[PDB]
């Protein structure tokens, strides 16, 4: 406390951590959506080809096991609009894959007819078997679309992957400092501003805005203290904004100083 010397080293030291820390969480996230991803794109090929001898049933066999090697994803469907406009629909519930019947209504329609790249929704809670699942719709075009292919990614089963198998300070943040895991879930689905008065707040979304990793000092809510926070943007997805998410990991100032 009394040293200046001591106090950057302790600092300095315990910033480098957190950094690092949030690093790891960010790159295994990558990875989890990497493979989402390719499987999608390997799916796409399979479900719009004109010239296929694959039926419905082995479409569906291909579905089931995309989730079985994905299961960060609910369901997966491929939707099709040219014509036999048929929706295929595996989902993982629990341990079990089904199958529901889903028709294609005017809302989903006409969307995917003039889709041309790939897009997401804002996260949302899914209703399933009475549970509320926070997650968003992912929709690749199948390739002029002849349909799509939309999945549901499960935000919530990223939960041990961003604040481990103990409790952590340790969060994901979306669009607009948006919390999209943190292990207080109730505060899930809130934007951060709003819900912490701190505007130093604003710094970190900041740093998720401008798209480099961050350090900043910080109140927190589940402490109720002062921390450093690092902030770890990263791109769940890439092409070649949108589709950016932040890995936020915090410590007590407290304990960094003895």
């Amino acid at each position: 406390g009394i040293d200046p010397f001591t106090e950057s080293v302790l600092q300095s030291q315990a910033t480098e951590l957190l950094q690092k820390k949030a690093q790891l969480v960010s790159f295994k996230i990558q990875g989890i959506m990497k493979r989402i991803f390719m499987g999608a794109n390997t799916l796409e090929k399979f479900l719009s080809d004109e010239n296929s001898a694959i039926n419905d049933t082995l479409k569906r066999r291909m579905l089931s096991e995309f989730l079985l090697a994905n299961p960060h994803v609910l369901l997966v469907s491929a939707i099709y609009t040219n014509n036999n406009e048929r929706v295929i629909t595996a989902m993982s519930m629990d341990s079990k894959i089904a199958y529901p019947n889903t028709t294609l209504n005017e809302n989903m329609t006409n969307q995917i007819r003039s889709l041309k790249s790939i897009t997401h929704s804002d996260p949302y809670y899914k209703e399933v078997n009475g549970d509320k699942i926070y997650g968003m719709d992912i929709t690749l075009p199948l390739m002029n679309a002849i349909g799509a292919l939309n999945f549901f990614l499960n935000i919530d089963a990223f939960y041990t992957d961003v604040v481990g198998k103990k409790k952590s300070n340790t969060f994901l943040m979306g669009k607009d400092g948006r919390l999209l895991i943190n292990p207080n879930r109730e505060i899930q689905d809130k934007i951060l501003s709003a819900i912490n008065p701190d505007r130093r707040v604003a710094k970190a979304v900041e740093y998720y805005n401008q798209n480099e990793a961050g350090t900043l000092s910080y109140h927190s809510l589940s402490g109720n203290t002062e921390t450093f926070l690092a902030i770890q943007p990263f791109d769940f997805f890439e092409e070649k904004n949108h589709w950016r998410w932040a890995i936020g990991k915090y410590v007590n100032k407290s304990l960094v100083f003895k």
